[PDB]
């Protein structure tokens, strides 16, 4: 459907996006989150995903869900939203492998009515990360990505759903810029729509400075100065052209 071209998402910002980027105010927290998926959406529509008329596809914010404080965790369990980080309580962040997963474990129910979930935080991952997120496929069976599809999980008793990702605003010890938060974000949402990362050399996706640089899917971030850093490149085009057309009339919905 041309009609059903939106992937509706659930965002949340934990506590500690709430105070370090929203001042601890809901409003500004809300707004900042809002203004950035639509800056992201932009890039996502006016992508043609065939090189032609297959565009018109982006994102929405379905639910917000601001976090004002921190869970509140008994001895020896966890929640992505606890004070402490996982599994070293010394780090300034938790794993973010662990992090993710941890997200999609305790979101899984309201993961569960959206196309995609997403994790806004403020912590500095280990080694330059900066965010993370799981792959879509247009496979059928495709656990990944757009579209919950649940994995069932004994503890817990229930349905897990891998359609999330997250994104840090925390990185090297201070904020990162506005752009640059965007291109995370563009570029996590590029995984769950199916992208892999942009290769080197003869494929034409990852192109030199002098030719627009690098696209957003390149694995070492982009800066934002370029002309392509927020675009996505052929080799994204193809795999998410694939997973949109195969997924899109299971759970995207009308804008
Ligand atoms: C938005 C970016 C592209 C996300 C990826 C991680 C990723 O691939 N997740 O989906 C990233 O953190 N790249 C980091 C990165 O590129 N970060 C930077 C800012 C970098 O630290 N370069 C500094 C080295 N002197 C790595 C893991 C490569 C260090
Ligand atoms: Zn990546």
């Amino acid at each position: 459907d041309p009609m059903k071209n939106t992937c509706k998402l659930l965002v949340v910002a934990d506590h500690r996006f709430y105070r370090y980027m929203g001042r601890g105010e809901e409003s500004t927290t809300t707004n900042y989150l809002i203004e950035l998926i639509d800056r992201v959406d932009d890039i996502y529509r006016n992508t043609a995903w065939d090189n032609a008329g297959f565009k018109g596809y982006g994102i929405q914010i379905e639910q917000i869900r601001i976090l004002k404080s921190p869970q509140e965790v008994k001895p020896g369990e966890k929640h992505y939203n606890m004070a402490k980080s996982y599994p070293n309580e010394e780090k300034d962040a938790w794993d973010v492998k662990m992090l993710l997963e941890q997200f999609s474990f305790d979101i899984a129910e309201e993961a569960s009515k959206v196309c995609l979930a997403h994790l806004f935080t403020y912590q500095d991952f280990d080694m330059g990360t900066l965010g993370l997120a799981y792959v879509g496929s247009p496979r059928a069976n495709s656990h990944g990505g757009v579209c919950p599809k649940a994995y069932y999980s004994p503890v817990g008793k229930k349905n897990i759903y891998l359609n999330s990702g997250l994104t840090s605003t925390k990185n090297y010890g201070k904020t990162i810029l506005t752009k640059e938060a965007d291109l995370v974000t563009t570029h996590e949402l590029g995984h769950n729509f199916g992208a892999e990362h942009d290769p080197d050399g003869l494929a034409e996706c990852a192109p030199n400075e002098d030719q627009g640089g690098k696209y957003v899917m390149y694995p070492i971030a982009v800066s934002g100065d370029h002309e392509n850093n927020k675009m996505f490149s052929q080799c994204s085009k193809q795999s998410i052209y694939k997973t949109i057309e195969s997924k899109a009339q299971e759970c995207f919905q009308e804008r």
